[PDB]
């Protein structure tokens, strides 16, 4: 358990705003959902999508649900559904890097152990 997948990070760079849609929510399943406005390209690419409880490291956390979510419609200002499955706690969704980059309050609340 909590075991470590450190393969290594380098990736390009986009051109494009985002922006959140469908407000995160989790269900009796215990998964969250999130979506956004996905410009430019409009994929079929992968998308930006990470969370944590801080922002100064922003670590990566939680769980892979999705296999790998791309646009495949031609048109415009189209949107896309993904699956997440955090732990239990708080952590801050954010879709995209830049100036107008996009970020949510996701916390829980109603445990016992005090870590």
């Amino acid at each position: 358990m909590d075991k470590l997948r450190l393969k290594g990070v380098s990736y390009s760079l986009c051109t494009a705003a985002f922006t959140f849609t469908k407000i995160p929510a989790e269900t009796l399943h215990g998964t969250v959902t999130v979506e956004v406005q996905y410009a430019g390209t409009d994929g079929p690419c992968k998308v930006p999508a990470q969370m944590a409880v801080d922002m100064q490291t922003l670590t990566p956390v939680g769980r892979l649900i999705t296999a790998n979510p791309v646009i495949t419609e031609s048109t415009e200002n189209s949107k896309m559904m993904l699956e997440l499955d955090p732990p239990f706690g708080d952590s801050y969704i954010v879709i995209g890097v830049g100036e107008k980059k996009i970020t949510h309050h996701w916390h829980r609340s109603g445990s016992t152990i005090g870590k």
